[PDB]
Formats: C-alpha cells, sequence, structure tokens
C-alpha cells in the first residue's frame, strides 16, 4: 500500500529568486481558448456562486460556475446576468439527466463561455458519453469535465473530447464522501497525479476542493493544476448567496454541500453536511489575500510564471511534529489575522 | 518489529472506471456456502444489540442477527423460535467454549437456528478448535462460524477443525478495551484482509466484526475481503435493540456495552466499558442509510457485485493530515446528518 | 544521514494473538528480578517519595512485588523505613542510593537494616560515576545485589554489566512526570529502548527493568514481551493509600499528590527535570495490583505463553498508526460506568 | 516529485552517551565568527517585541548576544546600539533589511561601534541579499556579516561565495510565523540546520539556527545538528528586558508579542506573514537564561560532550512518532505547580 498526501503533509522548498512578489505574473490557460488573470475560481454551489459571485469574480480575473439547482430558465437568466455585466466570463455546471442538453441550449444562448459536466464520479460511462454528446451538438463550446481523481480518468475524459478535467473526489470541507463511501485521494498526491498526465496530453487540470489557506493554491499549482476551485475560502463573502446570521457577537453564513439533505431537497443519502462558516466581507479583500500569498510564494520559489513555479517546485513531507511548528504554535494569539484563521 | 497495520481510517478506497450506478448494484454475498444474505450485514451478539426483534429485522432487511448468550438456555431457543415463526426468516445464535454448551446448542438446533457463532476473547484456541470439531459431530450440516482471531494462521487452523466461517477481531470494538488491559490485538483492517487473503484461498469467509463507524467502513472491510460486517455500535441505538432509553439535556440515548464488561457479566477483570449512545430510530432506516453508502462506494469502483468490488479494490494511505481533510473541516454544522454524527 | 532509526513506545505498538493452549489463571507470572532475587509478580514500585515507604514497599511484598525505599531522608531514616519493612514478616525490600560523598554510609546503614537489594539510581547510569559506584559497593559487599539505571542504549547494558550489576534499570525520560526530554532533548521511546537492552542483556545474561511511562495493564504486557524482568511504576501506584502523600481536593474529588524526584518541591538555583501536580485517588494497593495482574495474565493468554519467558521468544509485534491508537482505545461511546482498569 | 520527508525538533530525541563528565564540567562556549566569542549560544531575536538596547544590555552579560531590531528610525537604532557598546564594551548587533537606505544604517550602526550586522529578510536566497552582502563587504571587508533566512545548502554556498561571515537558518518555524501557511514555503527546522550546517562545515561558513525553539532541549538539538548558535524570540519575549505591554488574562501576566510580518510590525494594503499575540510573563532575563544553560549542560553531560564541538560530532538522533511525542512530555497527570523551565 502507498501513501498518498495532501496539503498539509507537505511544504515548499525555497529556490533562489530574482524576482519580487510584486513581479510575478498569474495569468493561466483554463482551457486552450479561455485565459484567467488569476488562477481562482468559485464552487457551483447553492451557497457560493450565483450570478453576484460569478460578477465579482471575473473582475477579480478569475471565473464563476452558477450552480444548477435551479430551473433551466433561472439558470440562463444568472448567465445572462453576467455576460451582460461587461461582457465578463462564465461557466455553468451540467449534469448527467434526460434534460441535459435543454438546459446546455439554455445557458449556450446566454452566452456562457464554459460548461462544467459535474457529477460525483466523472469517471463514467455518464460523463463519457455526455461530452461526447455536448461536443456532437456544440463543436466550439469549451467542457471542464469531473469529478476524477485518477490519471486513467484523465486519459479516458481526454478522448470524450474533455477541454479541461477537473481532479477531486472527497477533499471538500463539507463532503462526507469519504465517510459514506469510503472513496477518495488525498487531494495534493491526486493533483499532482493527474497534472502530470494532464500534461502529457495538453489537457490542463482543476483542484477542486480542501482548500483552506492561500499557501494551499501555492501547492496545487506547483502540483500542476492550471486553476484552483473553492467553495468555503469564498462561501462567507458577501457575494455568495445567503444572509448573514450573527450568533455570540460573530456573523456567519450558510454553506453546505450540494449533496447535503438541505441542498437536494430544493429517502436519500447525502454525501455532504450542512453548517456555517464566519462572515469574510466582500470578495475583493478575500481575493486579495489569496493572490499576495500566491504571489509570495511564486516569489520564495523564483517563479515569475505559473508555469516555471511547477517546473522548479520541490516538496517536502512534514510529520505532525512538523505541522505543529507550521503554524503559529506556543502563543496565545489577540488578534485574528486577515489571511489565518 | 513485524510491520505497520492500518485500521479503515488509515485508508482510502481509489475510484475506478465504472459504467453502473449505485443502484444497479448487488449486495448480495454467501455467508457461509449454504448461506446466502441479500445485504452483508450482521448485528453483534450482545446483550444491547440483537435478542429476537433485532434479528427478526435485520432479517427482513436481507441481513441476519446473533441473538446473544447471556440469558438462559430455554430464553435463547424461545428468541430464535420467535425469530423463525415470523415467516422464516434466518436466525444466527451465539455460543460459547461453556460446560453447557452441547445443551446450549441442542436447544437453538431445536428451534432450527441456521447458523451458531461459537465466538470468545481467544478464538485461536485450543477450546475453540475443540469446540468447533465436537459442534460438527453431533451436528454436521450446521453452519458454524467461529471466532474472534486476527492472523491467517487463525483463519487456517479454524477452517481444518470444521468452521463454515471464521469472525475476524480482536479489539476494535467500540465497547472494548482488550488492547488496553491486555495489550493486544490488531488494526482491524489489516486483520480482514491478511485474513480473507488466507480465507479466500481456503473458500472459507471471514467476517469484518468490530470497529466499524460509517458506511464507508463496512465497503473498506468488503473491499478487503470480508463476506460481510459485523456491528454493534451503529444498530445498538436502534429501536429493535434491547435497553433503556435515559434522556440527558433533552435528548434520548441508550445505554450499549460491552459483553466483557461489568455490567455485562454481572472481582472481575472486564475487558469492555458500559455507556449510552443517541437513540437512532428504526433499523430500517440506518440500514437504509448504510446501504445507499455501499452501493454509492461501489459505483464509485465500478463494481456491479462484491466479488467485482474485491477484485478491483485499490486502497492508498493516508497521514493524520489526510485524515482531517476527510471528514467535513473548517465549519460549523448547524444540521445533523442522517449518516454523519 | 544522522535521522534513520524510528523509536517506538507502547502506544505504537500491539502483540498479535498466537494459537493458546493456556487460560489466563494457569499463566505463571513469576520472574527472576536477580540470579539471587525472585518475585512472584514483576512489578515494582518507584523509588519515589510520592510512592514509596515502607507503608508502600510493605504492601507491594504481600502481593508478590517488591518496592525500592526512596533516599529524599536521612540515611538513619531510610535504614528505618528499610528495617520496619523487613521486621514485618522477611518481606523484600529495596532501596536507593545515589553517587555522593556519603553513598557508602548510606549503604551501610540499609545493609545493616538487611535490605535484599540496592538500587544505585541516578539521572544519567552510564557515567563514570556510576560504573565506579557499583564496582566500590560490589567490593566491600560483594553478595549484595545491585541494580543500577536509569539507562537506554545496548551499551550502557554492557558497561554496567562489566562494572558488576546483577540487573539493569532502563528509561530515559518516560516518566509521567519526567521532562528531561524537554529540558536536555534525550532520551529513548521507552519499548524500543526496553527491545534493544533486553537484547544485550540477554545476551550477557543479566535481567533489565523497564521503567518508566506505563500506564494500563496492556502496557506492562509489552514491557515484558520486549523482553523485561519486572516492570517499575510511579505513576499507577502514586493514587493509592498506601503510597506517601497528602490527599487534596479538586472539584469534589479527592487525589493524592504526586511528583518527579527532579522536580522543586522534591530537591528541597535548580533546574528541574520532573514536574508536580495530583493523580486520583485509587483506593488500597490490592485492588490496583489485582486488576493488574488480571490483565497481564489475559494477554499471557492471547499469546499462549505459560511463562514470561515463553511470551517474549513468541510475541510478535505490530505498528498501529494515530488512527488504530484511536481504535484501541473505547470510541464513539460516552462512557456512564467506572471502570477498574480504564479510565 | 515528493523529495523526502524533514524533521523537526519535537519529532527527534538524542540518544544518550557514555559520558566521564557532569552537568557543571562542560564548556557553552562558542563563536560566531573568530572574531565574535559568546560563553554561551545564545541570540535573542531581532524583533520589536524582543530586542531594543535593555535586553541586548542583558544578553550581553549573561555571555549571549542582543540584535538590535530595525523597526525604528535609522538614529535610533545606532543610538540603541551606541547604548548597549557603551555599558562596558558589551557585545552588541543590529539587523539590516534589502532597502533604499541600507547604507546609511549600516554605515550608522557601524560608527555606533556595533560588532556584527544581521541581514535579514523573508527570503535570503535572493539576487538582492546577496548583491547586499558583496556591497556591505565591498565598503567594510572587516565588518562581521550574518545573512539570512534561508532553508537550503544552497543557499549556503551562494550566501557564503556573497561574503557573508555566518548565515541564518530558518523559513517557517517561528512560534508567531505564518509564512507556510499563507505561501506554502518552509522546511522542518531540524532537517533545515542539519543540511545547511553540513553545508557550512564544508566552506568554512558557521549557520544559526533562527526560530522554533521552545525548550532548552530543542537547542541542544540544534547544536548537535550542527548550529554554531541558537536565536530566539518568543522564549525571551516574556522576560523583563523585551520591549511589549503586559497584557493579563485569567491569573497571568503576559507580554506582547508579534510576527515582524504581522499587521501590528508592519505599521512601525498588507499581506502578513505573522500573528499578533501575547506570552506568559517570565520575570528577569537572568532566570530564564539560568534555565536555558542548566537545560543545555543537562543534554551535553547526557551525551558525554564536555564542549559543543564534541556535542556535534557524537550526537544519534533517533525518530519518535506521535505517541513517542506524547510519552516525551508529562502526561497523565494533573500539574498543580509551575514549573521554571516547562508550562
Ligand atoms: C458532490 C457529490 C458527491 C454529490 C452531489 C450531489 C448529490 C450527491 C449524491 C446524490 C448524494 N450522491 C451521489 O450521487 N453519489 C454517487 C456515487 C457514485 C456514483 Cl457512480 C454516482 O453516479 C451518479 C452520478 O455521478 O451522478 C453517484 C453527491
Ligand atoms: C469479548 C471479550 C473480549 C470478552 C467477553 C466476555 C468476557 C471477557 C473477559 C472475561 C473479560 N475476558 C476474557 O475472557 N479474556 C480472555 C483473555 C485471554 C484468553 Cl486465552 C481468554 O480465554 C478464555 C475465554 O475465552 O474465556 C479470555 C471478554
Ligand atoms: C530522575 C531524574 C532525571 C532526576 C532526579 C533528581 C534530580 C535530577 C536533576 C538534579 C534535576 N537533574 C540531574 O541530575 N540531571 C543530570 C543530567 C545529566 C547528567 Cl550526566 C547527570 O549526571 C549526574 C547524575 O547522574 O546524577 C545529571 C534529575
Ligand atoms: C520574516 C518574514 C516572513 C517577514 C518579515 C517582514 C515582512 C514580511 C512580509 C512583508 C509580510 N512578507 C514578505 O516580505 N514576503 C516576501 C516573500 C517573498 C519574497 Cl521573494 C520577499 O522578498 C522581499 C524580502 O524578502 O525582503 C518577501 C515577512
Ligand atoms: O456535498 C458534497 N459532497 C461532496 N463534495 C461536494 C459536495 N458539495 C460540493 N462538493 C465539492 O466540494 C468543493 C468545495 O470544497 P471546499 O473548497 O473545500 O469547501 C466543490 O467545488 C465540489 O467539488
Ligand atoms: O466487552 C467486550 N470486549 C471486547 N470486545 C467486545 C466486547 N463486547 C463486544 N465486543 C466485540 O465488539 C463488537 C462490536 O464492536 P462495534 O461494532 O465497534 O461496537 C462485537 O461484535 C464483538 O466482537
Ligand atoms: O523528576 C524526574 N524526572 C525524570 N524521571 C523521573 C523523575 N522522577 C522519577 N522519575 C522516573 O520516572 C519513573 C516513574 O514513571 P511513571 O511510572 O511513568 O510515573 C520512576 O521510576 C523514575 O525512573
Ligand atoms: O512575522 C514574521 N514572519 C515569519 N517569521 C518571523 C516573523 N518575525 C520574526 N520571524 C522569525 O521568527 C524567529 C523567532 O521565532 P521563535 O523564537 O519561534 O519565536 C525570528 O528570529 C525570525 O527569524
Amino acid at each position: 500500500l502507498k501513501t498518498a498526501y495532501t496539503f498539509d503533509d507537505v511544504l515548499l522548498v525555497p529556490n533562489k529568486s530574482e524576482v519580487l512578489p510584486n513581479e510575478v505574473s498569474l495569468k493561466t490557460q483554463l482551457t486552450k481558448k479561455i485565459q484567467l488573470n488569476i488562477p481562482l475560481m468559485s464552487a457551483s454551489m447553492d451557497t457560493v456562486t450565483e450570478s453576484k459571485m460569478a460578477i465579482a469574480m471575473a473582475r477579480e480575473g478569475g471565473i464563476g460556475i452558477i450552480h444548477k439547482n435551479m430551473t433551466i430558465e433561472d439558470q440562463a437568466r444568472e448567465v445572462d446576468r453576467v455576460k451582460r455585466s461587461g461582457g465578463l466570463l462564465c461557466g455553468a455546471s451540467i449534469g448527467v439527466t434526460n434534460d441535459m442538453m435543454e438546459r446546455v441550449d439554455a445557458v449556450v444562448k446566454a452566452k456562457v463561455d464554459v460548461i462544467v459536466l459535474d457529477t460525483a464520479h466523472g469517471h463514467s460511462k455518464g460523463v463519457i458519453e455526455g461530452v461526447k454528446r455536448i461536443k456532437a451538438k456544440y463543436p466550439e463550446l469549451q467542457v471542464i469535465a469531473g469529478n476524477i481523481a485518477t490519471p486513467e480518468a484523465v486519459r479516458d475524459l481526454a478522448e470524450a473530447g474533455a477541454d479541461c478535467v477537473k481532479v477531486g473526489i472527497g477533499p471538500g470541507s463539507i463532503c462526507t464522501t469519504r465517510i459514506v463511501a469510503g472513496v477518495g485521494v488525498p487531494q495534493l498526491t491526486a493533483v499532482m497525479d493527474c497534472a502530470e498526465e494532464g500534461k502529457k496530453l495538453g489537457i490542463p487540470v482543476i483542484a477542486d476542493g480542501g482548500l483552506k489557506y492561500s499557501g494551499d493554491i501555492v501547492k496545487a499549482l506547483a502540483a500542476g493544476a492550471c486553476a484552483a476551485m473553492m467553495g468555503s475560502i469564498f462561501a462567507g463573502c458577501e457575494e455568495a448567496p445567503g444572509a448573514i446570521e450573527i450568533y455570540q457577537g460573530r456573523s456567519y453564513k450558510v454553506y453546505r454541500g450540494m449533496g447535503s439533505l438541505g441542498a437536494m431537497a430544493k429517502k436519500f443519502v447525502p454525501e455532504g453536511v450542512e453548517g456555517r462558516i464566519a462572515y469574510k466581507g466582500h470578495l475583493a479583500d478575500t481575493i486579495y489575500q489569496l493572490i499576495g500569498g500566491i504571489k509570495s510564494g511564486m516569489g520564495y520559489l523564483g517563479a515569475p510564471t505559473l508555469e516555471n513555479l511547477y517546473e522548479n517546485a520541490n516538496f517536502v513531507v512534514q510529520t505532525s511534529a512538523g505541522f505543529r511548528e507550521s503554524h503559529p504554535h506556543d502563543i496565545n494569539i489577540t488578534k485574528e489575522a486577515p489571511n489565518y484563521s
């Protein structure tokens, strides 16, 4: 049995640097045809991304994926609100269902830029045939297929015609897939394995779920992922759907998995939980902290571009004792940091 | 030092290419060569888990229950008979290595029990080996499960005495202090694996008994090669289990104790503890969650049958960091999930 | 590379079951503390002033074990304590001795009091002082049984065996009240230390004592399977009524004071190597001993061992991770009744 | 792409050695360079909550050295240096950053007779630091230059070639540090020290083990790894001589402590790499040093090491697990008394 690692298992080693954090470029190719100015995407979840999130993401240089837990017409409307807010980029998740192409037609007429054929188990007959049929009707349409965790999945989805694949089985902060079904692979080893296959095929991969800190994004990108998708980092922002609740003098936002009971009900066996996270203000202040943390990581590693970061990044594995050293330790913190807990 | 040994929380199953949905998979399993179950679940023989009402309900769901032996021989026969009357359902019976062993066996077979479980603390022992041979001598066709053991040597030796099936588990029990008190045991996932591996070479099933907390654990135990999975904790809060409801801060709990605890054996030197657990309601509802979870994991792994799940399962070890990613994290869960906590 | 050996303590490992022809009540817990000194059970009470004086050493001896009277008292007082134990039936008794100018005056007085065995006990047993101490004790008192410690390496076992040690005490820093690893950065995880010292002890024919870091009876079984001839405990015995010290009330419960011999309080410009605290009152020693003995016999039955020696020759260990540890203790239950061997 | 498992201090223990020397026999003497001898191998961190003139004077009088922090006007820091230089020719240091005004800061601490500058930066393996050392050594050939912070042998070899007299190792281990969280970058501090020390020995360059030390034992491990000295902020920030307000929380008095990369420090937007907090007030620096020195002498005593060079040459390391980590700290006891060297 081989050991697989997540982000908190590894640290990136400093390289010689001639660049400073404000000198590096975060541009990335989400697909051959879609370039993003920062490597960040908001999750296609009903407590993270609707048109208001998708607009602010796009203005920051990333992209949002409008969730599909709504009627076909309303999702087309959401996409429409983004595209009419100054020609920004927009995505939209699609499902393996009988009405699948009826939903695609709608958001395609609303000029969506990318579709995410998004399922619990992406390495499947449904998703492979779905990609083919979507490409049959819309050959120009950019397709992201997921979710997967193995290089074999990258191959089979690349052959179905996906323009991009999304890596992540069970890392999500609100996910119980690993509890309920016992299936997953630790996210850093997942992205590393699939990214290396992605680059042999010329197909990019997205690191999706399990990211908590800007440093976790740096590890994902250094592992070969074109981009990072978050729910929990963005769920607490004002632009995410759902009002703020105040509890014990602090303010929180509802955040829940799309396999949770609340989400699915808009019996069954959930693969996600429903809870609340701390309110973080506007999306612009979160994005800034993440971007700054990413540029800081790339500086330590001497990388002026994302591709140079990936070709020169060395990881080391840290134990549970290294873990404690790598977070603030042996101190009573009195003031919360803007980029730490 | 032999080697490192893993339990359920140490490992994850790797997704496979899949052409089958969770609702397409079959859960049928051979408990012995003569006894098929529609689903691979067993309720433990404990005085707070399985009497006739629980073995009736387990049987209705396609499983089986083992009526505990902490009662007179007469009452145990009644309980079996109470089960068989209710539509010819399948029933099991716990026998111990005692003086009245044949007397107890005599009565449970008169009530037409389908399988007996000759189980002791240390099943790899002259007592059990000789016990099996003696039972099989007087009742050759009667199905006999022997346990508990944790080594392939034990599997081979129990097989050569005549056991129709062997039960794996020394110390994983949620109420168990054997490993604390005696320092003895094998992490349950490594034991089932090494034991199933030997057991399959001999044509003898092994049962994963003890230590199961969630449905994903059952999937791990079956991917490892168990023909079935035996639970105490998961069933012991259900309506059909014996024991009084106590209310603590407006919530309903239910007694659950080890058979080697003080209360059960009633100086003594116990090897279990005694306590309370959240009342879960009807068994059928708990079984529904566990069953959904198993079908979900088998769909993730492309396996339409348990045997195909065993042949194509790939485990990866996760660190304690992988472990924190593999549970909901960085959220205050506000709603209760039917399959998590 | 300087870092290649991983070392394990008791919670890292589990004993694998063996085929068994023995039941728990059939096993023999007898063991040779030294060639001259047999014990009926392999338990010793620590030479600490919150653990062992005459009252604790008397009670340990009646149960088949032995206590070591601590040396934080005047020479005359330690000899009275020894005499007290020895006068009450000829029970076994040990006593502690340090590397000091008056070392032999202390050894004289406990020998006049009929002590069966002395422990030349220092923080660093693998030292010129302790090596020459044994030599000088054996020259004045050749028949005197001498345990030397504490140590943690096979080289330590050999050198002290060659000084005259009849038995070697192993444990650098596993103590529940010990800060040696904290303060100095020095130690060996206790199960690997015992394994490695026992193995060298066996080649030379000198027994070794697993000293410190035992919590539950299962740990003692691992100590014995690893080769130790006997096991020494402060924490497990310190709550008992026979342990010296006051009853403090905290959160409405009764505790008894327990502290390192290297702590500030025990030593009364000090740099201590242990702390001072309280553990919950356990009642009398007979209860605690009884559960320990019950647990050791249980594990020997799981391993088919009728003697401590047979347990050592046939014990296989398996390493468990921090997730295995979680499974190896009770889990997912609000325990509602007090267990006599688990808290 | 995973190179190796890397270790920090709590991952390891030093194995005892045969010893002919007691703790009060060992020498703690060391040197930053041949020109900068220290009676003990300890330096207080250059942080605005750790080392101004008061702390440098007292560090100097205990045989260590203080690095006056640079979060102040060039004039003020030279004044602070001049203040410790006049208190009996005590040794002094001063931290310099890679800024536009950096040569005038060097000029001004040089005129004040400072003994060593620390060109201190977030990422020391950089063209900026490399060029900085060259510029400093070209104008002041005799000035002792420490350069950091770094974590790799390659960085050692580069800074050595720039002209650095001493290299400072530590990316991420700081108690107040979030670099590893926000940027994902760092190297567990024991492996970093060990690899950088070994590269520094091939080149004749000494390395300083900076950050992540919590107990006196951690320092022993760093010196045995080959560091010539150890730098600490958390351990000294609680002392009376440290700058910083006293806060009170549940019966204890605290001192403010914060990373130089936190929000408060940088305010003399921002993406911080450190946090702002508080540390238990410890009283006078003399008592903290006494416990640190005594703990270090204790560990060298255990390793049979009469000097730091002998400590480094004979130190064997062993890896403990999380289970072993729980054994290496006081366990299973309600600790009722403060220990002067353990909290
Ligand atoms: C993000 C997740 C996980 C998720 C989101 C919304 C719902 C679910 C529910 C329904 C709970 N779970 C499943 O569908 N689980 C499942 C598991 C295995 C297979 Cl092969 C499968 O194949 C159908 C498909 O791929 O749609 C499905 C889960
Ligand atoms: C499920 C467990 C663990 C259990 C259930 C009810 C009682 C016990 C008690 C009595 C506490 N414990 C033992 O019997 N323990 C033991 C230990 C070793 C041997 Cl070989 C042995 O062999 C005799 C027998 O098999 O009765 C027994 C335990
Ligand atoms: C049980 C322990 C640990 C202990 C008990 C009472 C006192 C101490 C104090 C004094 C705190 N600590 C020491 O003596 N520590 C020390 C450390 C290294 C050496 Cl080599 C040494 O060599 C003299 C000797 O071997 O006594 C001594 C500790
Ligand atoms: C000791 C730490 C951690 C630290 C101290 C004061 C400030 C900082 C702030 C500003 C938060 N962080 C940075 O400057 N971070 C950074 C990261 C990469 C590079 Cl290449 C870089 O190049 C300038 C330099 O190395 O001076 C800088 C951090
Ligand atoms: O309920 C669910 N079960 C499993 N995964 C989910 C569920 N809902 C969302 N996800 C995934 O989890 C990701 C968010 O993870 P987070 O950034 O760690 O909070 C999403 O982008 C999806 O890939
Ligand atoms: O007190 C006991 N000591 C040790 N094992 C026990 C005891 N009582 C029940 N068991 C075992 O533990 C299993 C239940 O474990 P659970 O499913 O984790 O709650 C049973 O099926 C027995 O194999
Ligand atoms: O203060 C001390 N520092 C380090 N070890 C000590 C100290 N006092 C007692 N010991 C050791 O710790 C053992 C007790 O460990 P315990 O059984 O884990 O509580 C004693 O037998 C001594 O070997
Ligand atoms: O804010 C910062 N971010 C990261 N490291 C810092 C910061 N400020 C100081 N340091 C480092 O942390 C060390 C002190 O760590 P400590 O001794 O664990 O408290 C200093 O000597 C610096 O090397």
